[PDB]
């Protein structure tokens, strides 16, 4: 986990206004993150009781606990347990740009289609499911991810396009320093077009970056699959880490 994940930021704000320091997690995922998902999600909830525990980590300042020691919580967090309402993030925003996709051969629609659902997994490891746009159908359900035809594009909005193809090389800053990452499909020998967002900057004069993410000066060692690029952009943005190393752990 990171020090400073966005997820876990909201979450901590609402634990400190309820005056929350400590919360007894069992056998959950030591990670603010995990803990606002399953609140979010599988209803998991706080429940007020008393217990000691060992400090397991410290995340924005609430201590997380489990088992036996010296330190106490007054809430344990579980199944059943109350949900306490968090300010969701709006950003950054991850899209998949899916306008492509009756231009795709048979394989490239199930690939795609598979990368698309595992983007749902990655989503849910930093951020959650409402931070994931899939554009380009209007038909599709993806868990809580929002599903649009078109791309909608707020006055805030700082995109980037994820192309192979790109002229501007990724580096860490790029990253961090822009809050939308659109993701399209392969079409044919590597371009990654992005269709229903080229629509949307054509029609209205706009131009968004076009970023190829390299190893060592090439794009050589780099996955090409959309959830493999997700969960690198998210590493570098959630986990602080280097681009070098977020693209060696995938």
């Amino acid at each position: 986990r990171g020090s400073h994940m966005t997820l876990a930021k909201v979450f901590s704000q609402k634990l400190r206004e309820l005056g929350i320091s400590s919360i007894y997690i069992g056998h959950e995922r030591p990670s603010l993150q995990s803990l606002a998902i399953k609140m979010l999600l599988k209803n998991y909830g706080l429940v007020e009781e008393r217990r000691e525990g060992m400090l397991i980590t410290q995340d924005h300042g609430i201590k997380l606990i489990s088992g036996k020691g010296t330190e106490t919580s007054r809430y344990t967090f579980r199944k059943g347990g109350k949900k306490v309402s968090i300010h969701l993030p709006e950003y950054p925003k991850m899209v998949i740009d899916l306008g492509l996709f009756e231009f795709l051969n048979e394989e490239e629609k199930e690939k795609t289609l598979l990368q698309v659902d595992l983007c749902l997994s990655v989503i849910r490891k930093f951020l959650w499911d409402g931070n994931l746009t899939v554009v380009g159908k209007a038909d599709y359900v993806l868990g809580r991810a929002n599903i649009v035809q078109s791309l909608s594009l707020s006055d805030e909005d700082n995109p980037v396009i994820l192309d192979p193809y790109g002229d501007v090389v990724a580096t860490d800053q790029i990253l961090r320093d822009h809050n939308v990452f659109v993701i399209g499909g392969i079409v044919d020998k590597g371009r990654r077009l992005d269709r229903a967002t080229e629509r949307l900057a054509l029609s209205r004069g706009y131009s968004f970056p076009r970023v190829k993410i390299q190893l060592r000066g090439s794009i050589i060692g780099v996955p090409d699959e959309i959830n493999k690029i997700l969960e690198i952009i998210l590493r570098v943005k959630e986990l602080d880490q280097s681009l070098e190393e977020a693209i060696i752990s995938l």
